[PDB]
């Protein structure tokens, strides 16, 4: 009954995220450009959650030995293939790269995110790279929260974050935004392609095994979900407040 409360709270916050007022407030091309310039940080940090879970639920070492759970390794390996290295009509690329292409298609600037990633490649911390390109404060909090899960969270928390805070909410969020912008497909075709590309038992089983059936740890997983959702809500709150101020 401790966990049922969290489960229901996650359902409610999911509906709130899927209908966040930011989405109905992106009315002009200018506003869509700003949206993408914030959103690209989440498109990018998403892959750190994926890779933390790939490390934990598959065997990425020499010598190899079979992962303990084949269903879990299958699901992660599927996500890696489709997200690090998707097949698109314009060739093989990460969803991150596809999103950058979509940004250029609409005329949004990719300079801040490319410089951030370039610094990370040269071994700056994510925190340092973010500050360096003057990322918006809400972007910093969001990405720092992702990174803290990835570097410091236990496997069951990363799973909660990922499933409840990302995989379970992205399709609904993307649908809300797509429905506003379908009418512009002819001028923004790659962003439509990107969004459309992203439009349960398995998740719970992975959490239970990572949690070892311990109800405290199951609570931790659910809580990591709620936390991730909160961080997403604060990102969109920040973007919306930015649009308001700079309209
Ligand atoms: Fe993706
Ligand atoms: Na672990």
């Amino acid at each position: 009954n401790q966990l049922e409360g969290l489960e229901r709270k996650i359902g409610e916050q999911h509906e709130r995220l899927a209908h966040h007022p930011v989405f109905g407030s992106i009315r002009t091309i200018d506003e869509l450009r700003v949206f993408m310039e914030w959103h690209v940080f989440a498109v990018w940090d998403f892959m750190s959650l994926v890779k933390r879970l790939q490390q934990d639920l598959t065997t990425v070492a020499v010598p190899w030995v079979a992962p303990r759970n084949a269903n879990a390794s299958r699901l992660i390996n599927e996500i890696v293939l489709g997200e690090e290295s998707d097949e698109t009509p314009n060739g093989h690329m990460s969803h991150y790269d596809l999103y950058l292409h979509a940004m250029r298609d609409v005329g949004a600037s990719t300079s801040r995110i490319e410089e951030m990633v370039s610094l990370v490649r040269s071994g700056f911390s994510v925190s340092a790279a973010l500050k360096a390109v003057d990322a918006p404060e809400p972007v910093i909090r969001f990405v720092e929260a992702t990174m803290a899960a990835c570097t410091s969270g236990a496997t069951h928390q990363v799973l909660g974050n990922f499933f409840y805070g990302r995989e379970n909410v992205i399709p609904d969020m993307f649908r809300t935004l797509l429905d506003e912008w379908k009418i512009e497909r002819s001028s923004i075709p790659l962003l439509v392609y990107y969004l459309d590309r992203h439009i349960g038992p398995a998740a719970r089983a992975m959490i239970r095994e990572a949690a070892d059936g311990d109800a405290a740890k199951l609570e931790e997983a659910l809580q990591a979900g709620l936390d991730a959702i909160d961080e997403r809500m604060r990102l969109w709150d920040g973007l919306l407040a930015h649009l308001g101020q700079t309209r």
